[PDB]
C-alpha cells in the first residue's frame, strides 16, 4: 500500500526489466504509487480535472523527440546558448539571481554556465572519458533559435491533444517548454512551481516523489524573499528533524516514467526528480500553463495551494512594507509570540 | 531615576499632600516621570508634536468642570442614559461586543448597564451605605442629551488652546469625549488606542502609567478579532512569566494626575490607569483626535506605531481572506515555523 513506484516494468520485447530497486536512492518517508493510466481512461480525466497527479502511458504528446539523443540534438539543435547547471552533489539545489541582491551571506552552490550544446556535450564526455566526480545539467527553454529538424519534432508533438486539455481546464497560455538533459543520479530536490505542469519523459528513466500542497507544513520551504524561494528546506538525505520535527510526517506520491510517459504535476505541488543511478542520461521537456483564472467570489472551504498563495502574499506584502525583506521574520514573531502560539 | 511619579505635590494652603506612596498599586516593573509642564514652555510642545507623553498643569481645557460632582452632575446633565461598567475585581476589563460572535469561549467579567444618572449615584450609594464590594466605572460620550448648564461648562472648556493644538498638529477632528467616573481603586487595565489623546483630570487622583508603542513585545495585545483586542493579556498584578517572557524587560512612563492637569496620551502608547487607592471619586473627560494623515511616500526607518498598524493590518486581511478568525492562529504558525523562528 505504501508500494512506492511498485514492481518494475517489463521492457517490451524481453528485453527486461526497465529499472530496478536499487537503481533508487533511499530515503525516511513512506509514498503510495501515482497511477499509471490510459489517456482515454475517463479516471485519468478525473485526476487532472480535480488536481492530482497521473501518470498519461499513451499521450504520443512528444513522439517525435523519442529519436533525440545527444548525437542528434549536437546536429540539429542551432548554435543558440544553452543553460548548464553545475554540482559537486548529485544535489543541485537552484537560486533566483534576482533574489540574490538581499541575502548576503549566499554564496551559491551550483553556478550557472552559458554555452553552445557541442560544449556541453564534450564538457560531458571530458567528464565520463576522465572519470570526474561533477555533475552537470542542461535546463533551457526551447526558442527561436533551434535548427530546423528540431521544430519539426515540435511541431509533430501532440498539440491536438494538450491544446485540448488546456481548453478542458481552463488554464491560461503555454508559458514555456523546458528542455532537462541530465547526468544519472542528479537530483532536483523538493519544490514546488505555480504552474501546471505535463512532463514529457523522452530518454532515460526518472522517478518522481510528490507531495500535496497540503504538505506546507511538513516541508518548510524557505522564506519567499531568499533565492531558494520554493524548495524546501529539508535535505532528504539528511534530515534535521529538530529544525524540521513534521518532516517525520511527510507521505509522498511517487512514480517511475520512462521514455513515452507524460507526468501531470498539478501547480503547488511538491516534487522531487531524480534520474535513476547507473541509468544514463534523462531527457524531458516540461510543458508549463498558468492555472485557471482564480474564481469571482471565493468558495469556502479554501484549497491548502490558496493558503499557500496566502501565505506568500503575506511575506511579499510585509517585505514591502517594512522596506527591507529582512525585517520580515523578526516581525512576524513579534505578531505571534504570546499571541497566537 | 525610575522615580515613577516622584514626591507627591502639596496642595495650595498648607493643606498638606495631594496623596501618598501607598495609595499607589504594587507593580513588578520600573517607570520614570513624565514630564509636567507649562503649556507656555517650549519643551511641552516638542513632547506633543514628538508624541510623546507630556503632562500640561495650566492650560485651564476643562476649567468650567472643575466644580462638576456627582450632586451638580445629577442635577445638570439630563435624562440621557449612561453606560455603566460593573465589576467584581478592581480591574475592569473591556470587551467589544462586535467581536464577541468569534469568540465562543468568551462570557464577560464587566458588564455594561445602561441607567440615568440618578440611578447611577443611587447605586454608587447603596454600596457605600452598605460596604458592599462591588465597583462601578461610568462611561459615556458627552452628547445632545445633556442640560443646558453641562452644555455651558462644555463651551466654556478652552477651545482656543485645543484647536491650536489640533491645527498644529495636523490632526483630524474630535471624535468625541469620554466622561469618565470612576470608584476609589478602578484600574483600567493597559491597552492602546488609536486616536491622539487629551485626557483632562477633573476630580480626584489618577496614577497612569504608559509605555511606548516600540513595547508591543512585552505587552503581548490579545489577537485583533479577540473581543480584548488593544488590551494586554498581562495581569499586571499576577503576571505569567512563562506565558510573556518579555513582560519581565517592560519599562514604563507614569505620572499622577489631578485636578486641572491635562495629560497628552499619544496614539498607539500604551496605558495603564488607576484611581488612587482611598481618594474618593475621580472624574475625567478626554478629547479624542483623529491621527493626522498619513504622508503620501512612506519614510523609512518606520515608526513602532507604523509596525503596529501593520501587524494589526495583516491580522485583519488574513481572517477576512481564510473566511473565519479562528484560522488565523494556525495559518501563521504553519507560515512561521522552521521558516522565520
Ligand atoms: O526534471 C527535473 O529534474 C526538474 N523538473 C522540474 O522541477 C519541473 O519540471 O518542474
Ligand atoms: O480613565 C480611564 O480609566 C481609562 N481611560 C482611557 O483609557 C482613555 O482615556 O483612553
Ligand atoms: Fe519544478
Ligand atoms: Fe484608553
Amino acid at each position: 500500500v505504501a508500494s512506492g513506484s511498485g514492481e518494475p516494468r517489463e521492457e517490451a520485447g524481453a528485453l527486461g526489466p526497465a529499472w530496478d530497486e536499487s537503481q533508487l536512492r533511499s530515503y525516511s518517508f513512506p509514498t503510495r504509487p501515482i497511477p499509471r493510466l490510459s489517456q482515454s481512461d475517463p479516471r485519468a480525466e478525473e485526476l487532472i480535472e480535480n488536481e492530482e497527479p497521473v501518470v498519461l502511458t499513451d499521450t504520443n504528446l512528444v513522439y517525435p523527440a523519442l529519436k533525440w539523443d545527444l548525437e542528434y540534438l549536437q546536429e540539429n539543435i542551432g548554435n543558440g546558448d544553452f543553460s548548464v547547471y553545475s554540482a559537486s552533489t548529485h544535489k543541485f539545489l537552484y537560486y533566483d539571481e534576482k533574489k540574490m541582491a538581499n541575502f548576503q551571506n549566499f554564496k551559491p552552490r551550483s553556478n550557472r554556465e552559458e554555452m553552445k550544446f557541442h560544449e556541453f556535450v564534450e564538457k560531458l564526455q571530458d567528464i565520463q572519458q576522465r572519470g570526474g566526480e561533477e555533475r552537470l545539467y542542461l535546463q533551457q527553454t526551447l526558442n527561436d533559435t533551434v535548427g530546423r529538424k528540431i521544430v519539426m519534432d515540435f511541431l509533430g508533438f501532440n498539440w491536438n491533444w494538450i491544446n485540448k486539455q488546456q481548453g478542458k481546464r481552463g488554464w491560461g497560455q503555454l508559458t514555456s517548454n523546458l528542455l532537462l538533459i541530465g547526468m544519472e543520479g542528479n537530483v532536483t530536490p523538493a519544490h514546488y512551481d505555480e504552474q501546471q505542469n505535463f512532463f514529457a519523459q523522452i530518454k532515460g528513466y526518472k522517478r518522481c516523489i510528490l507531495f500535496p500542497p497540503d504538505q506546507f507544513e511538513c516541508l518548510y520551504p524557505y522564506p519567499v524573499h531568499h533565492p531558494c524561494d520554493r524548495q524546501s528546506q529539508v535535505d532528504f538525505d539528511n534530515p534535521d528533524y529538530e529544525r524540521f520535527p513534521n518532516f517525520q510526517n511527510v507521505v509522498g506520491y511517487e512514480t517511475v516514467v520512462g521514455p513515452g510517459d507524460v507526468l501531470y504535476i498539478p501547480m503547488y505541488w511538491w516534487h522531487h526528480i531524480e534520474s535513476l543511478l547507473n541509468g544514463g542520461i534523462t531527457i524531458t521537456v516540461n510543458f508549463w500553463y498558468k492555472g485557471a483564472p482564480t474564481p469571482k467570489r471565493i468558495e469556502y472551504p479554501l484549497k491548502a495551494h490558496q493558503k499557500v498563495a496566502i501565505m506568500r502574499n503575506i511575506e511579499k506584502m510585509l517585505g514591502e512594507a517594512l522596506g527591507n525583506p529582512q525585517e520580515v521574520g523578526p516581525l512576524l514573531n513579534t505578531m505571534i509570540k504570546g499571541r497566537y502560539n
